[PDB]
């Protein structure tokens, strides 16, 4: 059976993909520091399934990762861009220095296919309002953001110097069980999921008439085990939106239908770093992956809710 | 006023550093003269002030910045080839030295930093065609990925952190100085030092290649008017002169100037390549007062009689 390396696979997208690729028949090898993730997400008792608890940019701890791996999927990063904000340095080993150390390790160990987990955040204001192809112009306003575009750029040495094959995906703003709402910038469905079930206030930023393609894990999942499979997948990058426009207003109308309960709508200032509209433009991924029948909003929140 | 020169013992920095002191300056220089030589730098000028060590230091930029008014932040691992060879070392180098300075002159409450980016973050989008700012970035590189990140971390601490950074990208400097030890050093170190020791050059391809050469003593009039400018713009700008030299006119010129012929064997064009390099330098025009640049001839005439 082959195994799969999952660097991030204790979190909220990596425990969902690992729950599907051992339902695949895969083993699978978790490298995770437990800095949001957590070993309750994880089917433990699977007996396909390895954890290593330690640093993704720790180069010896790579080297033995690897070994035995027949492919990976490059998860791991601090999610809160907030948190680069604040921490630079810090946050610039888990958001690049990670990817480099990993490449370094595949090469050695002369593993080809690696899925990378790139974000919309390295187009920053460039083409906001209009769907956001590919070639868009960069514009990363962060660590974070600059973080993921450079890793993108040493994937892509790393395909033309040393044989790697990446396969990179620009995630637009993913939803759905096991996403940590613990922080003041988790993910907005996240955070209004946990107060609705809670019956407490949510806080809305601005008038609510922000934009955001909202994409429901399980798909996110889908394309990534495609993106394992695939025979030849391309070099560039692909964006994985669905083109779908949802305001906050129109979350929060379908969030409290869902819940069967009253919401309190408090509010606060527009966010200083927030991006009124953003939209993926499709066409990219339609043609290079198999969406099937994605989940509709009100689907991918229904499952959330019914989960808490 | 001192002013922080990284990279201040190497080509470019020691010029710009000869510049500052004349001109009344304070200059301090941290290298670690990796490729930089103390016999660049006019040492025991009184005004100069040498720090050995890695510009990715962070204790020892801490006390590099201390006392400073402003920075050139030169310091980097010029070689393309050695971060193809050491993404990992070179790194440090390319890139981290620039955020541990962005941190060092926030923590300082330093604002003014010049910094050496590259045409190399175009890759081979500029081929055949004026290389405006917003061509299309492509680097293809460890080194050029770094110079381009270091760009997008400057402008980060601006918008966050007040930081003033003066972004440049170089297209092909040349002068006194320049190593021309490695087979990948610039062409007119190359044949320069083949011409004046009577040697063989080597061409490779046809020779109809184009290069936006900029001699180093402009350049450093640049760097110079990005430490003084009262308020520069915070997007990058193209050093170069919107020249057009083939290396069939630079291998000419240089006979000319070294009243020898130079012997040309015949090489195998670059993998990866760029024909045809030119800048569109109207952001530099507009920004900077350019004067009148050495032409090609009289700059390489100041190489040769150097050599
Ligand atoms: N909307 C989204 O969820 C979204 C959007 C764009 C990009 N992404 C990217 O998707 C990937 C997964 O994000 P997520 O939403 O599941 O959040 P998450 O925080 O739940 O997953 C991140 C995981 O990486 C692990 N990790 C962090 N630093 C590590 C390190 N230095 N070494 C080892 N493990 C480390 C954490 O413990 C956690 O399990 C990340 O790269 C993230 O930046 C997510
Ligand atoms: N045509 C060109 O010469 C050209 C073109 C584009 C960009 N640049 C950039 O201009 C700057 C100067 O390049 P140069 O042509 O003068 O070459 P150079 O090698 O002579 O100068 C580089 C200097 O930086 C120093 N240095 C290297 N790594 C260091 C480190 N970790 N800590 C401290 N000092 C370190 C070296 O000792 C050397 O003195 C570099 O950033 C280079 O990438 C040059
Ligand atoms: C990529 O980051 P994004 O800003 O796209 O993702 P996000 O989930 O953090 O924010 C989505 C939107 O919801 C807003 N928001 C977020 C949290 C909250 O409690 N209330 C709220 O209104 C936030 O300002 C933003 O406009
Ligand atoms: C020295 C230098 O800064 N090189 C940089 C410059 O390369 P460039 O190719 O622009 O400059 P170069 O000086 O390395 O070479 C210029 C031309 O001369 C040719 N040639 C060179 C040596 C020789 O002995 N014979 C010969 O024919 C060479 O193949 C090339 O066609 O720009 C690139 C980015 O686009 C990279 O940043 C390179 O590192």
């Amino acid at each position: 059976a082959e195994r799969i390396l999952v660097t991030g696979g204790a979190g909220f997208i990596g425990s969902h993909l690992v729950d599907a690729l051992l339902a695949k028949g895969y083993a699978v090898r978790v490298l995770d520091d437990l800095s949001t993730g957590k070993v309750g997400n994880l089917p433990m008792g699977d007996a396909g399934l390895e954890l290593l608890v330690g640093d993704a940019a720790d180069a010896a701890l790579l080297a033995d990762a690897v070994q035995g791996c027949d492919a990976v999927v490059h998860l791991a990063a601090v999610a809160s861009v907030q948190a680069s904000v604040e921490d630079p340095v810090a946050t610039h080993q888990s958001n690049f220095i990670a990817t480099l150390r990993l490449c370094e390790a595949m090469t050695a160990a002369g593993i080809r296919r690696v899925v990378f987990a790139s974000a919309a955040a390295v187009y920053g204001n460039n083409g906001e309002g209009t769907p956001i192809a590919e070639d868009t112009p960069k514009s990363p306003l962060t660590p974070f953001a600059a973080d993921k575009l450079a890793s993108e750029y040493y994937l892509d040495f790393y395909r033309r110097q040393h044989g790697l094959e990446p396969v990179i995906l620009r995630f637009f703003n993913i939803f759905g069980p096991r996403q940590d709402p613990s922080s003041p910038y988790s993910g907005v469905i996240s955070i209004f999921s946990e107060r609705a079930k809670a019956g407490r206030p949510i806080t809305l930023f601005g008038d609510g008439g922000q934009t955001r393609d909202f994409v429901y894990v399980a798909d996110l999942v889908k394309i990534l085990v495609q993106g394992l499979e695939s025979p030849a997948p391309a070099a560039d990058a692909t964006n994985v939106g669905l083109g779908g426009v949802t305001t906050l207003n129109d979350l929060i109308g379908a969030l409290q239908q869902i819940s069967g309960k009253p919401l309190q709508v408090s509010h606060g200032a527009t966010r200083s770093g927030d991006i009124r509209h953003s939209k993926a433009d499709n066409r990219r991924l339609r043609e290079r992956f198999d969406l099937g029948t994605p989940s509709s909003l009100a689907e991918g929140l229904e499952r959330l809710y019914r989960s808490l």
